[PDB]
């Protein structure tokens, strides 16, 4: 296995996935490890396993029908390995938690957003369907780059939406175009 956690690349306490050699601390992966369950297989396994099961899920999807989905077990993984995806970028630190907004010539986000508050909701069960789950995660780099206007700190929302964006089309196996 692994010597450092898949998701944020530091050493400490890891647990061991049985079917790959990646490792995680307890909190870095969604959903945090498991108190037993011996074998344990992690969410990069859990994943593969859904494709491999029904190779056919991976034919291109309409986002409009996607985002329709409503949260059973499958698309309540999916999006636990999307919102994972998007922590493994050490970028995600500017998002992950609760920010706050004191800027002159700006004003604060109406609704703001935070992938530790995504991250809660998700383990809540709080969205019923894929699109909620989406909406937030959009609107937390909407936020940022309204806020941030034209500071060139509006470029890290960006990137980390595109992170968020090309796992969403992968993992949601959503029809390639030009
Ligand atoms: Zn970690
Ligand atoms: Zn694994
Ligand atoms: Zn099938």
């Amino acid at each position: 296995n692994s010597n450092i956690c898949e998701v944020c690349n530091k050493w400490g306490r890891l647990f061991c996935c049985d079917t790959c050699p990646r490792s995680f601390h307890e909190h870095c992966h969604i959903p945090s490890v498991e108190a037993n369950k011996n074998p344990w297989s992690c969410i990069f396994c859990r994943i593969k396993t859904i494709q491999e099961r029904c190779p056919e899920s991976q034919s291109g999807h309409q986002e409009s029908e996607v985002l329709m989905r409503q949260m059973l077990p499958e698309e309540q993984l999916k999006c636990e390995f999307l919102l994972l995806k998007v922590y493994c970028d050490s970028k995600s630190c500017f998002f992950a938690s609760e920010p706050y907004y004191n800027r002159e010539g700006s004003q604060g986000p109406q609704k703001p957003m935070w992938l530790n508050k995504v991250k809660t909701s998700l383990n809540e069960q709080m969205y019923t369907r894929v699109e909620g789950f989406v909406q937030d995660m959009r609107l937390i780099f909407h936020n940022h780059k309204e806020f941030y206007r034209e500071d060139k700190f509006t470029r890290l929302g960006i990137q980390v939406q595109d992170i968020f964006e090309k796992n969403f089309r992968n993992i949601f196996a959503i029809q390639e175009t030009s």
